[PDB]
């Protein structure tokens, strides 16, 4: 059996670069049709990120021998300066100025996980209408091409320019090719800016050194996909023959030696038999209309019988079919089945429970790999474009620059929508114990609850004394 | 049935080594491919380090007779550099730079998973840009082979050069081989620097004397995967075929004696007696149109009628079965069953611990065997070039520098992602019951958390003087 | 029945040794290629030895009549340097370099488990690099034979050399044979040295006198294996030949008596009817298509049908055997039938903990008896070189010396990974309430959690004292 399945070893752009283009179409047309792919990665959207995706700066005053307390309100000024620069009306962080912050990394996580990767390019706008000019725009990974759709070499594979270590140089960006009635043209753009600047940011899953171009997680499934579609239309088809209604008036005649001698009589001058039965049986059946149904039941050759018989008449278990392969889906998107197929049948209390925290587990893994990095990208950006305008104020004691120690200055953590609860009450016990028994702190019980204490605490005090001035129990 | 199996022994090398690259290969298409193998990998990747892989240095400071708070002082340092070197925004710990350290462990993690070993490469940076010029480069298994594919000797068996004892003295690793238009080249790479440095790190779990290169899990399992998807495919097919519907009329004349007479008849002269037999029959029918549905019943000869017949008509027994396969992946690849097959079906309570349990076990032993040696690897090389630069400073009074207690001096533990909660407050009663009955102490409870005590209590002491900087109740 | 069932008596080692080579073949390839030897492999591997293996040294200061204080401080000393030796990340312990010790007693448990023994050799180094030159080499069984593959005698069975008692006087160990191009050569080695130190061990569970070679556990279940693979094999060709479908165009003719008159003309002159009567039917048909699906019907000669007939129409009863064989096999192996086969279904908590529990107390007997021992045997050689360098320091009125009193000196215990939670509560109520109530001591509550109450203790003076000096509640 296994003697009859070879298959070659190659490394995987040498798999994946051939049918990459092919590969990312039919993950498109998946999500465009089918309504499991747009559901999955709907849940996807909802999960990594959410309602809201908050910044919280964590300057490493420690490695750049800052005051504690001068770090912390350096970094309420960043944020203070951050929030109104990301939620603005007018989407001027878009270029195209139709997308915010939170949806910018809603796109990106959804295009990576639907695509294997993702492109950002920051530009520097030359209006001075708003005090930030640094604005980003998605480039969509069909548009990263070779320049003329020439082959790949060594340096230059799938339009993203390498060197020998295979770090990417740069990259080839076809502008875009609608309507089809123009030709396209590439240009290159250098990955980062020659003063350490983040011009272009590429985010993606490697699986093995060399890898560069990510690979989207429905190529392990699109085959599922097709018998699962398959076995809908055939049941379909099922259903609509299993309610066939054959009815027929047939005469047996036909008699056998003396059937082939009245054929061989009518051949040679006895048509008139066959005619005048025709025309008697026709007379008969138009006095009788014996309508079965709806209409009048056919009326057949002498000696010829309707049959039609057919397959197996069992059960076709179509029930356990579809349910293991959602489950085959599921477990390949890396998603709960139950949430996937919003199946909860005869579901327990733990055992929901339990494929949630995989799920979520997975969940927070992707969210720290993929939104979390891109994120900081940005923000770096703008940091330093900030610090440029001197709209934020530097310590007087750094020790070291900006640009020296940008990752010491930019140390950031990212809190997205929380675990949001199953039951309530046993999570809110949870949260109870742990900040009264000293394991946790309020933070991360806010993080989990997607919150940040500090403006928690600012509110609680903001209400204690409203309540006391207005009279009421504290 | 005994009597014609008689395999023969020879040494795990002589039975792996032949077949080792399209065992290989055939892993690489499983996981490629099969949604079943992405999804164990993945769990694999999220449970064995999950979400973060974080460091703790625990010198031996009474093997080095150092007073031990000048040890946890010099802990904490190495700690402030470590965690500022690892997380960096630019990646500049990966060579090529794309990863940082905690995707480096989950690439390293899954390989060894899919491959049996990973390789990692130390390389002495020249640019001054960063602090730290030792970055980290993988190697896939498939990269290390003989020299132009030369036939294997004692001392030199899949790339890798041993000495009398076996032990690996060297590698040989070949350049990339994409394009296919280009001959490989072989580099010879010592195993480790002639100072004592880790040059280059091969982590693999060998199960005999002599084994040279890891196996992949999925070598016990393959047939069961092919036999799971032919089963689909099968499965399938039998839906296809029981909607299947046929539906003909015929006409039977032909009596035997009659028919050979008509035979002859035909033969010699009198065709005409069928054709327009048939020409009589395609009259009638013109006005018939005797329509089962939106199709026409197809005519059959006289005489002819079509028989299908098929085979056993009871229940194929899939439900079972498929499950039954399920089950056999989950206990080769030593994860649970529901998780992996996300099927979660009348699941227990203690039963879901029970599995959970089991799942947890094996990733710890993982996770100590595997990733813990790549970390303590990859940090012992770093902590070298640290001291080189005197970023850290030895405690002046040291019973030995660091080359000669190398191990000594990093001496360090790693905490990822620790067991997460099955109910909450079960285990949360276990944290408190054992903290407050003494059986108990706060960092390893904070570890199976994937928390550290230490900054746990400065966040707890900064939360308490802020509530009672601010009237809170502390 | 049983008349025809006479089998021979003779010594254990006459019924084991003549098939002793292809059986244990038989045992490799089993591990190799089935999933559910791998799995059970791996729950030995995981529940025996676990993550970690702790040694506790337990010197017998009453038998040495010393201070039960100067003993406690020699056991921390030897401790200290016992762990900074064990765990070093060079693995300089093994004479191969790929192995710590934790997995060195991983390999050689499973090593007994799947071949029935164990084997390794302590060899003395001359290297200088490292402080201790004992260094530890397993050796396959599959090595230790004859030398010459010569019959073996009263003295020399399967390269083992016995007294007259039968004692193991020494060993004849054959080299590698990879690749098959070599002759093998055998080396004697005896089995301690002349002063005493245990040059090689040999580790196994003998069933009776006179027993030289171990038994491996898988001899009692392979053919049980064999006929479950074969089951799966069957029970997919069942599913395959569920889903056939057999649909052609047939008719009668074969006019009996005229049947056999067109035979004889056909045979002499008239074949002519016959190729006319196909090219007409083929015309017809080519005119026709008429198409069960895809796929164009067959057609046969005249009096030719298709008759299919499968045997019987019943339930397999794949479910229940399948289930009968996998609880044999767990039978046969010491495990639980839940466990291998990982299958929770409809378990109930008491009856899960109860089969856990033993499975738990055949583990702990096996980690006693086989792990243990090695684990003494290697501690015992370590403990040797480090007195012969002073490393440490015996007592001044030590009442014997080391050599004289090995077993006094070196009496130790072997902590592995602990008892393992089912449901949290109600052990830590065990715990709890066995300490209070008197009835328990704190290091077995630690055993069974793989913790010791030293280090534990001091960990919890630490974070007192850091507690109390933060303002913390203690």
């Amino acid at each position: 059996q296994l003697r009859s399945w070879n298959p070659p070893s190659e490394s995987v752009d040498a798999a994946l670069l051939p049918n990459f283009t092919r590969g990312n179409a039919r993950a498109d047309d998946l999500v465009r049709n089918n309504g499991y792919a747009a559901n999955a990665i709907q849940l996807h959207q909802d999960h990594i990120v959410g309602s809201f995706f908050r910044l919280s700066h964590r300057p490493s005053w420690r490695y750049l021998g800052i005051g504690e307390e001068e770090a912390r309100a350096f970094s309420r000024e960043v944020e203070a300066a951050w929030k109104e620069f990301a939620e603005d009306d007018c989407c001027c962080i878009d270029v195209e100025r139709k997308r915010t912050f939170t949806m910018m990394i809603r796109e990106g996580v959804a295009m990576h996980a639907f695509n294997g990767e993702l492109f950002v390019q920051a530009t520097w706008d030359t209006s001075s209408s708003r005090l930030f000019r640094t604005q980003f725009r998605m480039v969509s990974p069909k548009r990263i091409s070779n320049p003329n759709n020439t082959g790949d070499s060594r340096n230059c594979r799938a339009g993203v320019q390498i060197n020998d270590s295979g770090a990417a140089l740069g990259y080839y960006v076809s502008e875009d090719g609608y309507p089809g009635w123009m030709p396209q043209k590439w240009t290159w753009i250098p990955r980062e800016l020659p003063g350490g600047r983040a011009s272009f940011i590429h985010v993606f899953e490697p699986v093995e050194d060399g890898q560069t171009r990510g690979a989207n997680v429905f190529y392990s499934v699109m085959e599922q996909m097709k018998m699962l579609d398959t076995l809908q239309n055939t049941q379909l088809q099922s259903a609509i023959v299993k309610a066939m209604y054959a009815a027929t008036i047939e005469s047996e005649l036909d008699t056998q030696s003396a059937m082939d001698f009245i054929l061989g009589a009518n051949s040679q001058e006895q048509r008139e038999r066959l005619t005048g039965w025709i025309g008697e049986i026709a007379a008969y059946y138009a006095a009788a209309p014996v309508r079965l149904g709806g209409a009048k039941v056919p009326h057949l050759m002498p000696g010829d019988s309707l049959n039609l018989q057919t397959a197996q008449d069992t059960d076709n278990g179509y029930s356990v079919f579809e349910q293991s392969l959602l489950r085959y889906i599921a477990a390949g998107l890396g998603v709960s089945y139950e949430q996937l197929s919003r199946n909860y049948a005869q579901m327990s209390y733990s055992t929901a429970r339990a494929s949630a925290n995989e799920s979520w587990a997975y969940f927070m893994g992707r969210r720290k790999f993929v939104a979390s990095r891109q994120a900081s990208q940005m923000f770096l950006c703008w940091l330093e474009e900030a610090i440029v305008r001197r709209v934020v104020t530097l310590p007087s004691k750094a020790r070291f620059s900006f640009q020296e120690a940008r990752s010491a200055w930019g140390n950031c953590d990212w809190i997205g929508s929380g675990r949001m609860a199953i039951d309530g009450l046993k999570e809110v016990q949870e949260a109870v114990m742990l900040i009264e028994a000293g394991l946790s702190t309020y933070e991360k019980e806010c993080a989990k609850r997607g919150d940040d204490y500090q403006e928690i605490f600012a509110q609680q005090v903001r209400e204690t004394m409203e309540r006391r001035a207005a009279g009421l129990k504290p």
